[PDB]
Parts: structure tokens; sequence; C-alpha cells
């Protein structure tokens, strides 16, 4: 199969202009499609997950144009819920941000649409969201395994009292929050218990406000939404650079810099993953903040023991950075790594051991003891962009590393290796 071998990188230094945020991009596209008026999105991410959302909007009849590099999108708002019949099939790859949000949005009014995706997506849970949508009136059918896509959506979400489990994915609550304002009746969303990946809920509320809608957040345990609202185009909107994509470059500097500056995000960013910089600082790196940049400069690197529930995606980057730290690193409260692009706890533990680390794969945590020196390994990537990007960091040592299926980075960052190479120096 395809592979890429990275030669040892002696030092990293430079500036990277980040690709757009996948999280912001897909929310902005769906809201722009539902809104009244024309929205111009700039710095939109061009990656598989965004392309699947764009294809879905095209299939649903939404009109838009894209610039040559696909980062500028002029969307003609539908001025209300999107519709299709005939069990129209929308293929969503392994894009959770599209699968979960569209599963809820397309329950407004009447419809007959099927949502499906790649094999792994048919193994990623969605029952908590379906349960909530049904309590609000939606008719949803599991076409294969109960609690997982594919789904046949026949509409009917009118609002009301809806309970939702927030313990496995914040994407379910995000989906409900963006959908409820357009339902005819008011909706009260009660969180059953714990809420994981909380910062992503803040991203959703931020985007909804940009598109003209606010709701009552009662300490993240209950959300009161007024029905009968309409989203409105914000005019021109700048999509933040991707803070998760930034993690690899800031970590590279913490390991082998040099100073690496990423632009497109800064101290005012809405993304929870900018807090990844705080972790590097705790490990011994120096961080600089600007209005439109974050930079990291090599200091030292010491192991940490931290609850990473607030930054589950960027946290994976700490797992390979831990190979270069002094001491044993423990990342806790990351159970849902198991239900994402791949089971990330199994995958990370398996590949880390291949380069020499002693690793304890806990049920919802991972403990990593680095080897005195790394060895060469051919890294399996599990159709997971982040496994490829995380393991690229192994090359910031005396050994090369071979990454299988390097194009899997295209899920959120097609140009990843060219960008890592841009900051890679021989001297
Ligand atoms: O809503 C979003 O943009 C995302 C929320 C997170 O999922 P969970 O809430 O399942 O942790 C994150 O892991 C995913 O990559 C993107």
């Amino acid at each position: 199969m395809e592979s890429l071998t990275l030669q040892p990188i002696a030092r990293v230094d430079g500036t990277i202009n980040l690709p757009g945020s996948k999280s912001v991009s897909n929310r902005a596209l769906l809201l722009a499609a539902l809104a009244h008026g024309k929205t111009v999105l700039t710095n939109l991410l061009d990656s598989d997950d965004v392309r699947h959302m764009l294809n879905a909007l095209t299939a649903l009849g939404v009109s838009y144009t894209l610039s040559a590099d696909r980062t500028r999108c002029e969307i003609i708002g539908n001025g209300g819920p999107l519709h299709a019949e005939g069990a129209l099939e929308l293929f969503l790859g392994n894009a959770g941000t599209a699968m979960r949000s569209l599963a809820a949005a397309l329950c407004l009014g009447s419809n007959d649409i099927v949502l499906t995706g790649e094999p792994r997506m048919k193994e990623r849970p969605i029952g908590h969201l379906v349960d909530a949508l049904r309590l609000g009136g939606a008719k949803i059918t599991y076409l294969e395994q109960e609690n997982y896509p594919p789904l046949r959506l026949q509409g009917g979400f009118t609002g009301g009292n809806v309970d939702v489990d927030g313990s496995v994915s914040s994407q379910f609550l995000t989906a409900l929050l963006m959908t409820a304002p357009l339902a005819p009746e008011d909706t009260v969303i009660r969180i059953k218990g714990d809420l994981v990946s909380k910062p992503y809920i803040d991203i959703t509320l931020n985007l909804m406000k940009t598109f003209g809608v606010e709701i009552e957040n009662q300490h993240y345990q209950q959300f009161v939404v007024k029905g009968g609202q309409s989203y409105q185009s914000p005019g021109t909107y700048l999509v933040e650079g991707d803070a998760s994509s930034a993690s690899y470059f800031l970590a590279a500097a913490a390991i082998k810099g040099g100073t690496v500056k990423v632009t497109g995000i800064g101290r005012n960013s809405m993304q929870g993953d900018i807090r990844f910089a705080d972790v590097l600082e705790k490990m011994g790196a120096t961080i600089c903040w600007g209005d439109d940049y974050i930079s990291c400069t090599r200091g030292e690197l010491n192991a940490i023991d931290m609850d990473m529930n607030h930054i589950p995606d960027a946290a994976m980057t700490i797992a390979t950075a831990a190979l270069f730290a002094k001491g044993t690193t423990t990342l806790r409260n990351i159970y849902n790594w198991r239900v994402k692009e791949t089971d990330r706890l199994f995958a990370m533990a398996t590949e880390l051991r291949k380069v020499g680390a002693e690793v304890e794969e806990g049920h919802d945590y991972i403990r990593i003891t680095p080897p005195e020196k790394l060895n060469f390994a051919e890294i399996a990537t599990y159709n997971d962009h982040r496994m490829a990007m995380c393991f690229s960091l192994v090359a910031l040592s005396d050994t090369p590393v071979t990454i299988l299926d390097p194009k899997c980075t295209a899920k959120t960052f097609p140009d990843y290796f060219e960008q890592l190479a841009r900051i890679s120096q021989a001297a």
C-alpha cells in the first residue's frame, strides 16, 4: 500500500499559515445553508470532512460557489430547513461533524433522506442523538445496526422536552442546539449527566450567535431554546485556522525547535484546542500569544499527568510528544478516543510500542514510558488522519519513520507533510 518515509529532522523553525478549522467550517456551512441571505466564508478548510458536507448541501439543492483553492465559499442561504425525498442517500465519509449535525437538522419538517458513510462510520455511535430527536418527535430508522448509521430520516422534530446523554459525544448536543431554534415549538434540552468535550459546545453556541441565534445555557445541564427562529447571514465570515492541526507544529518546536509560529489562531480563538499550548508550557516549552498567532519555542520537556477531556483531539499529539519527555506521561479521561476515527486508545498504544515505548492502555487513559532511544517502525494509521500526523513527530529524533497511508491526513489536512517539511531544517 502507499507509504511515506520521513527522514530525521534536525531542527524545526518557521511559520505556518494554518488551514481552516474543520469544526468551524462544517458548522458555518450548515448554518449558512439554513440561513437567509448570502454568506461569504473565507479561510474555509478544504479537506475530506468539509467536502462531504459541501457535497451533501449540493445534493440537497443548496447553491454555492468555491474559489480556485476551495477556501472561499459564497453560499446562497435556503432561508429555512433543507429538504429532499425519495430516501436520497447522502454519503458522509467518516465525518462526525457532518453525520451528527445533519442527522438532527434534517429532522425538521418532512423529509425522506438516508445518511451513510464509510465502514467505520457505521461503527461510530449515534443512538444518544437519535434517542433525543425521537423524544422531540422525529421519525428515525436504523437501516443496519441499532444505535449506528446508516439512518433513514423521515422528519417530525417539533421540539418539546428532550433529554440527551452527553457522556460519549458532545456532537449530539451540538446537533440538537443548531436544530432546535428552527423547530416550531420551544425546546428544553436536559443533559442526563456528564458532558464530555465541553469546549466544542462553546464553539457551537458561538457560531449560532454569529448566525443570529442565542439560547439560554443553564450551567451546561439544561439548554432552553425558543422555537420559530431563523438564521441570518452574517455577511462575510472568517473561519479560524485549525487549532487541532496547529498542535503538531507547536509540539514539533517543543521537541526540536527552534521557534514555530502558527497563524490564523490566537488568544481570542473560540477553539478549545488552543489550550494544547498550555500543556506544552506545563511540560517546559515557552509559548507566545498574539492576536493572530501562537508560537512555541523549545525549552525542555517533562512528563505530565493530566485529565485531557477538554482537548481530546490535540491530546493525541501529547502521546507521541511524550516519547521525547523526561519521565512517564499519563493522559486521563479520554474514553471517547475509542469511538472516533478508530479506537485511538488501542491504536496509539499499539503504534507507540512499535517505536520502543512501554505503554499501559487503560480503559480510559494511556500511560507512556519513553525508551532510552527510539527505533524504526512502519506505522499503521487506521484510516485516521491524526495517527499519521502524531507519528510524523517520531522523525524529530535520530531515526526515520515510515507512515502507512499518508494520504489519510486529507480528512482534515491534505497538505500536512508539505507543511511539516516547510518548518523542517537540516541545520
Ligand atoms: O464538534 C466538533 O467539531 C468535534 C467534537 C469532538 O468530538 P466528541 O464530542 O465526540 O469528543 C472532536 O473529537 C471532533 O473531532 C470534532
